[PDB]
């Protein structure tokens, strides 16, 4: 089942027929304004903040779905239709969608009339720009009229939609000219407004929902677009729209074109007023005046796609799968970009309503971007270290709007230091910035308690060290990566939150993937104290490093696999004497790649269990066996029904640590074959099974265990991309980043001949050809570089601005 | 312009056409379960609590608007409509719906078929039963499909709203026989469920809203009604529904009846389940053998009726006036007990997601509904009571679910504590049970520190006498009665509370309208002192009284009406050196009910002033002239365009005051004319302008500085019933309860003749007419009681059970 194809030329997913499996949305915006757009042009925009800022209005899990955005209505002669072929739904003679980067073309013909619309958000620019083309291909001369509609919100989403008691009597619109602005609750405290304008003179407009549509009328059959005309309706509470209507006559063969922009305008208290009671229009008037041509709108959408360019040219691949390719040097590092700039805040699954993204997350994301934004990687890993508390711990939930913690969510999630150490090791990897270590970082946020960088990373360290259990391993606390395994929770009522309700002291329960997260972390931690000139320090953390190493393989192997936690009765979770739940995944992942049992074939006899019991055609599922019943002791874990979420749903976002684990073993296939099952191209033949977008990586799919095996939840927001880019272009293909520079140490499937990597390291651009005469899946037998040959598997470093060609021979 | 009338021999609203301006709807339950029904047949139910149990989706601002319910589709080869119009809308042959007491009809005709539909809530019972007659009224055998439908809620409505990456996939059914039961996370933490049953044998099911309806499909034409079959899909997530599908052969004056319920089950912990992973039935089964024939439906239908005929029974009215008449004898009484039954929980402008209702709302309510529920009344109190704090202060918000007051919204609302002095006097002048003063009644919900309820009434007198101003005046602090007028706050970042925030010390701002309340209500606290046996405590209070008088005549009086307030900055709100707002309503109504200002004139320029600059032909505005622009030092009120809500809107709840205080003065034409620009009834003709139930009150009706003068807001749930039935049944008709007993003391219009009023009072039956041969406004000439004249105007208490004949000669 496929619903459209890749265009790998113009960088564009193109959906063909209106009516997907879901609706499949795009995200426009790259600083301040953002905007979700379905295919059908459906979704809505914001200013820096779903939450408080939202400009349109959206209803989610609404009947019919995706219904509300940026409707434009072809009447003709008594008949109308939309170019999506949305909300009005009457058949086209031809309908098309591409999604690129970052923006969305919807094009659709009905009666011999085609319609293309452009939507993007212009760089340093705090609007949505719509260019429209409409066009007579038939044989006769037509006379129709064009209406244009959105539907505004009232800032903040929340009271938007719980407050009416208030907010029926608030909604105020100005209108002039061609443009109509929304300026709700601007005459108190509000020194922003927003508009919709078109390029044009305008036959009318309307600004009243139930005047434009009518009180028992849906978006399918608006009253107005019904009559073929206009109402001029200026608003008055309820609620406030925007609707533009222009008449014209077109003969055959010509075409007409327009531009409409939803602008956003923040003001000073000062120049609020042009007078009593008329808003100042200045800035609206520059920035409509900044695309009032087709020609501007040009220029704009090509510097718009030579900067998406250039965000993506740091890594490029050269093979035999195209659908590597496109995987590589497209859409997973444009979904990691878009992860960067939207973090977890809306989404077709989130709501917008949230106040920040995850410690972890944020830290997780860097890994995937880093080799993109270098820069903006170093201020964010500053400011999450700026909200570290003095103890080591770190709040749950960063805020990047404000670079705060959030109180309210608390700590206690024993896993989330680790994750900056992680971080800030990848940055120095990438970059071979030292500097950030000697930064100057407050602790929770107060000035007067800042130290450097390296010791806000020495209290993430010895964070751990300081909370072992009575086993030797990390105390889970409330929650480990996985936030439904909650040992310490015992809940029985409902309505109480899983992750912040505690009823243990916390002392008895531990994690096996915390202590082999703190053993994989340890090494780069090391690395960063001999650096700094600790030797003292550093030994006493090898000390640590190897007590947790006997630890796990003293009390965290269960003789097939490692085990996954200790409850607060001190029973193992993850073991073969359980009923269910005999075997994890988190547990494997982090300590084959932190090199634990390599020698004795504990790791392959885990990564062999892994196989046997976790692995289905659509991934790896979370534990096996699925849970049947609640369980008190685990937490939120077992409240899912089988083969959904947690309870035993497949995440890639851990199937890329296990990728990464076979490539540590050295099975290239394996590691390639657990890839291709997840890539979202080698899935994009099953999309009505998927049911989500085919282009990016989704946060859950459907287990074994679900009657909906194989069927995605959560997409466009997760912190797969990053994960999963890392495992294919770092461990599989085998261009790492290390502190003496780039390091070739490929792990493929060993049918391949070789391949190509274009790689942008610390000023210079390294052209890695790699060659597999022998077929083998690991190792590397020469290395030469730009005709020479070296020692060792490290690139040097040149910073010269130049190409240096790299020849690698496997056997 | 009329959408409907009244039938008063049925005691309901029948509404003729399905487009009424607003959908106007009725609630049904009485105990525990909970309805709201449109007549349409939108809506949703839940138990005791719209925020934590619902049972069905509702969406609120919908497009189009109330989209929801139960929907019942006949399906007639290949055609197909709904008896409600809705969702369908094809056209009718013949359309009524019907609002009962605590019931709604909904019948509608097509293709010669009929269908009728009962919907309400029985007595003690945890469902809401809905009766469906299907009749073949043409001359043809007929083959049609029944289709039922509801759409379930995952009982957290906020959670429903904004939670997708859990909600998704949570749902979870089960379907037995024709019972559908909606089960969502009843496996772990809930042991409750919902139900959905016919009495009958069904011909299919759907429990998967994307089966039923389909994804790009709206409830208008639901694809398994299209295609005239049930898909019997069961839900696994994303959204439950239940609908049941019977497949009907009615010949030619045949019908067909049938029993649909919407049940809701608790279940114990140690009996939740028949088997593993099978719920246990039996409540449900017997809650369905309860309702499974038509006999025992329409008597439980009976005792509804009696039972709503018994509480509207204590208060009788006949006169020349059916309108009169229509609104005191029925809809008056209905309004306040609904709004007992309901508090502020869910209406179409409530969205449902509240905590609980104001506390002077629950103190005003007892006025209205103490005559016809004096226990529930007497429980209600000692509950209010038992919130209150060590000093005299009250929490501005109540929550009648658990008893508590709303710590995080606080207190220091200095209207609050006299209110509940206001309901116990009012409690005991209906019943004259004084012993409710002996009872020992905790503070702050502490047992240890309980106290007297008349220690109570005394911590509440004298939090006023310990918080007086500058002038002697009380201190408003966060906001009086008017909670918009927040002369604290100073707010200029937009997002936070005019109500909970202060940037002021608060000891500055004083109130009128408060020092009016105290005066007011300080008569009932001496009285009551004064029982106990306290004379220097009663001559204390007594004192206080007097020197609150002095202040307000000597500060709180303009010159030609009462001021409004002090700002902090110690000017005078509501004066007419003022610019803008240079009278309120507010601080005329309780200042001349406290009898300030009868002798010299004043009170009778304040009416005066009144009538001269807040009437209006829709009601009198809350203050003149409105304001036009932001005041930082005014609250709330302010951000309001004009003529809406607080600025400068119609508030019929102090336009009741203002009808009282008309009655004070001896001015009952001008009292009534009050009452009738206000009463539904009598604005039943303008329907088209009100656009709001034609039946109930609503809270707010746009007055003349608005565009939409004469439209209501807020309907349905106010404390506008209880003043207003105050203000005709005791200060118009002068019905009064007192110490001693039955008062009667009318002020009426001079050219009435007279009328009769049948009481329910302590134990007795009163059949008082009165009877104006001189055509006076006020003044009684004669009382006659049993055919024996008696002295003053204070009926004997017989509480024997018995009818006296009361004959009252005005003159």
């Amino acid at each position: 089942g496929k619903f459209g194809f890749f265009d790998d030329a113009n960088k564009e997913y193109v959906i063909t027929v209106p009516r997907t499996p879901y609706p499949w949305i795009n995200y426009l915006g790259t600083e301040n304004f953002f905007s979700l757009i379905s295919n059908t042009a459906g979704g809505y925009s914001f200013y820096r903040d779903a939450r408080l800022r939202r400009i349109t209005r959206y209803r989610y899990n609404n009947v019919p779905i995706d219904m509300g955005g940026r409707y434009f209505y072809i009447y003709d002669n008594g008949d109308f239709w939309s170019p999506g072929w949305s909300p009005v739904k009457r058949e086209l003679e031809s309908y098309e969608s591409r999604h690129g980067l970052g923006y969305t073309k919807i094009a659709g013909k009905r009666n011999g009339i085609k319609a293309e619309v452009t939507f993007f958000v212009p760089l340093n620019y705090n609007g949505e720009v719509q260019k429209l083309i409409l066009k007579n291909e038939g044989q006769d001369k037509k006379k129709i009229t064009l209406f244009s509609f959105i539907e505004f919100s009232l800032w903040n989403a929340y009271d938007d939609m719980t407050n009416f008691q208030r907010n029926f009597s608030t909604g105020e619109v100005e209108i002039e000219g061609s443009v109509i602005y929304h300026k709700t609750e601007y005459r108190e405290r509000r020194n922003h407004y927003a508009f919709y304008s078109v390029n044009a003179k305008i036959s009318g407009f309307d600004s009243d929902r139930d005047s434009f549509i009518g009180l028992y009328n849906g978006f399918d059959a608006p009253q107005a677009v019904v009559n073929g005309k206009s109402n001029n309706s200026v608003a008055d509470g309820w609620a406030p729209i925007a609707s533009h209507s222009i008449e014209i006559e077109l003969n055959p063969g010509e075409q007409k074109e327009y531009v409409f922009i939803i602008g956003y305008v923040e003001n000073k208290d000062e120049e609020k007023w042009e007078s009593k009671g008329v808003i100042n229009k200045k800035k609206a008037y520059e920035m409509i005046e900044q695309f009032n041509t087709v020609e501007k709108v040009d220029k704009a959408f090509e510097e718009l796609k030579s900067y998406w360019n250039a965000l993506l040219s740091k890594y490029f691949l050269e093979s035999h799968d195209e659908k590597l390719n496109r995987m590589v040097n497209i859409w997973n590092q444009y979904q990691s970009m878009v992860t960067f700039n939207m973090s977890r805040s809306a989404s077709y699954f989130e709501s917008g309503i949230g106040r920040g993204m995850g410690f972890r997350d944020s830290n997780q994301d860097l890994l995937g971007f880093v080799h993109q934004i270098p820069e903006r990687a170093r201020e964010r890993l500053l400011d999450l270290a700026a909200t570290q508390l003095e103890d080591g711990s770190a709040y749950h939930q960063y805020q990047p709007l404000t670079k705060k913690g959030n109180n309210e969510i608390g700590s206690n999630f024993n896993d989330d230091p680790l994750w900056l150490i992680l971080a800030t090791a990848a940055y120095i990897k990438e970059t071979g910035d030292y500097s950030i270590l000697k930064e100057q970082v407050p602790f929770n946020n107060d000035p007067s308690k800042a130290d450097t960088m390296f010791e806000h990373l020495t209290r993430s360290f010895y964070h751990v060290v300081n909370n072992l259990g009575p086993h030797g391993l990390p105390l889970i606390g409330r929650a480990d990566w996985n936030d439904c395994l909650n040992l310490n929770c015992f809940s029985t009522v409902p309505d109480e939150s899983f992750q912040t309700t505690t009823s243990k002291d916390g002392k008895v329960a531990e994690s096996v993937m915390i202590a082999g997260m703190f053993v994989f972390i340890g090494k780069d931690y090391v690395k960063l104290s001999e650096y700094m000139g600790l030797e003292e320090e550093a030994r006493k953390a090898q000390q640590h490093i190897d007590a947790m190493k006997e630890a796990i393989l003293k009390y965290g192997y269960d003789g097939e696999w490692f085990l996954r936690a200790y409850d607060d009765f001190g029973r193992k979770v993850g073991s073969k004497e359980n009923e269910e739940g005999k075997i994890f995944i988190e547990s494997q992942g982090f300590s084959v790649m932190a090199e634990i049992g390599l020698e004795d074939g504990k790791a392959l006899k885990a990564l062999d269990s892994v196989k046997k019991y976790l692995d289905t055609p659509y991934g790896l599922v979370l534990q096996n066996p699925a849970f049947t019943r609640y369980y008190i002791e685990y937490g939120e874990i077992s409240t899912y029904p089988p083969g959904y979420k947690e309870n035993a749903g497949i995440f890639s976002h851990n199937n890329a640590w296990i990728i990464s684990a076979e490539t540590v073993v050295g099975r290239g296939d394996m590691a390639f074959d657990y890839y291709r099952k997840i890539a979202p191209a080698y899935i994009e033949d099953v999309s009505d099974i998927h049911k989500l977008e085919p282009y990016v990586y989704a946060q859950m799919v459907a287990g074994k265990d679900a009657k909906r095996h194989g069927e995605a939840k959560n997409s466009w927001l997760t912190g797969t991309a990053a994960w999963n880019f890392v495992a294919i272009s770092q461990w599989i293909l085998g261009v790492k980043p290390d502190y003496d520079g780039l390091k070739i140490d490929p792990s493929i499937p060993k049918a391949w001949d070789g391949y190509k990597v274009t790689r942008y390291f610390r000023g210079s651009t390294y052209e890695i050809t790699v060659k597999n005469p022998n077929h083998v899946s690991k190792g590397v037998a020469k290395i030469t570089v730009d005709g020479n040959e070296i020692s060792g598997n490290i690139l040097p470093v040149f910073n010269d601005g130049k190409t240096h060609k790299v020849e690698v021979i496997m056997g």
